[PDB]
């Protein structure tokens, strides 16, 4: 019953999940200007060919495309990373306006809405155990402006309809998550936490600085998702995205300049 709302909120989330005032939660504010170049850095990998989509599912908090994990397909590899992390899901947050919706912010300013797409590390044997570990987890995350349409997009706007409400779910299979990313992979990255609870502090957050531009009308589609469940009274699912959390010391790092 955890949520978004003035009593479900961020804001109430540290009474039944302590963590959430922890010493790495996400997201946070990415300062450019103090974000370094990090000649440490691997080269980024991204390898989406062979995904395998299942499932779009309404959670009451967002909606999720679950992808196949139980083999080494969809990959994100190198850059901070050690090892190799599957992507097991992905989902948006967004706002009630195009001045707001992303959790992540860049020099303070607020995006639209943010992409994530989640990986966990295959060290670990499976999603669950990986989120006991300080490095189980991997989060890509994207930036949504309002501008043009984004056409990998439309195949997942075009199906919210059948998962108006919490608990829907539906088929969603040969949807390939590399529509969803922008031309360029300069990102930041940094140790961070999952933004909703349970507010685990497992992941390392590489944030892409190129944002990916997406219609007023597809966004618009995504604030027609409701938050309640079939026959129950309408709360439009909006601004479900936690605010930026203390830094606390971390470092962002740069790939590139
Ligand atoms: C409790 O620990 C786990 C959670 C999840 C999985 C495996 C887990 O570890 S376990 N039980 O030890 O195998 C595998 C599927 C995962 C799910 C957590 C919730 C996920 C991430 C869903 O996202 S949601 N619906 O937004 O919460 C999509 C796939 C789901
Ligand atoms: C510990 O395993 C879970 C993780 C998550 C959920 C349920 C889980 O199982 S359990 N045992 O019921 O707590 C439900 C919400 C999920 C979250 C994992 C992180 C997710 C996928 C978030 O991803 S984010 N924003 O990149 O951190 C969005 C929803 C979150
Ligand atoms: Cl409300
Ligand atoms: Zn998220």
């Amino acid at each position: 019953h955890w949520g978004y709302g003035k009593h479900n909120g961020p804001e109430h989330w540290h009474k039944d999940f302590p963590i959430a005032k922890g010493e790495r939660q996400s997201p946070v504010d990415i300062d450019t200007h103090t974000a370094k170049y990090d000649p440490s850095l691997k080269p980024l990998s991204v390898s989406y060919d062979q995904a395998t989509s299942l499932r779009i599912l309404n959670n009451g908090h967002a909606f999720n495309v679950e992808f196949d994990d139980s083999q080494d397909k969809a990959v994100l590899k190198g850059g901070p990373l050690d090892g190799t992390y599957r992507l097991i899901q992905f989902h948006f947050h967004w706002g009630s306006l195009d001045g707001q919706g992303s959790e992540h912010t860049v020099d303070k300013k607020k995006y639209a809405a943010e992409l994530h797409l989640v990986h966990w590390n295959t060290k670990y044997g499976d999603f669950g155990k990986a989120v006991q570990q300080p490095d189980g987890l991997a989060v890509l995350g994207i930036f949504l402006k309002v501008g043009s349409a984004k056409p990998g997009l439309q195949k997942v706007v075009d199906v919210l309809d059948s998962i108006k409400t919490k608990g829907k779910s539906a088929d969603f299979t040969n949807f390939d998550p590399r529509g969803l990313l922008p031309e360029s992979l300069d990102y930041w990255t940094y140790p961070g936490s999952l933004t909703t609870p349970p507010l685990l502090e497992c992941v390392t957050w590489i944030v892409l600085k190129e944002p990916i531009s997406v219609s007023s009308e597809q966004v618009l589609k995504f604030r027609k998702l409701n938050f309640n469940g079939e026959g129950e009274p309408e709360e439009l699912m909006v601004d479900n995205w936690r605010p930026a959390q203390p830094l606390k010391n971390r470092q962002i790092k740069a790939s590139f300049k």
